């Protein structure tokens, strides 16, 4: 399937252990794709202060479109010192390794894979 319906916990910025996928551009998309697909990511909603928080490069998911079964459809979009890798709408959050956090929330996307 080109896209997957997904539940991501919503994690607080300080509760995050694990704060970023790796060290380059193609290394933090694949490593958020397999966290994705093993079910061992997390999403930061992003407002003031929290990406200082966070590891670069960054993983975000964007909305890719205006939301089949209550699921938002969404893409992955990477940035390093303030450059994107991918072109998609609003940001829904950064994403980061699961290592069994609290969440405060989950979102109900559809990424497309």
């Amino acid at each position: 399937k080109t896209h997957v319906q997904l539940s991501l916990p919503v994690l607080q910025v300080r509760d995050v252990l694990v704060r970023g996928f790796g060290d380059s551009v193609e290394e933090v998309l694949s490593e958020a794709r397999q966290h994705l697909k093993d079910g061992t990511c997390g999403l930061v909603e992003v407002e003031k202060g929290v990406l200082p928080q966070l590891e670069q490069p960054y993983v975000f998911i964007k909305r890719s479109d205006a939301a089949p079964h209550g699921h938002v459809m969404v893409e992955l979009v990477a940035e390093l010192e303030g450059i994107q890798y991918g072109r998609s709408g609003e940001t829904l959050g950064v994403l980061v390794p699961h290592v069994g956090e609290i969440p405060v929330a989950y979102r109900k996307v559809l990424l497309r894979k």
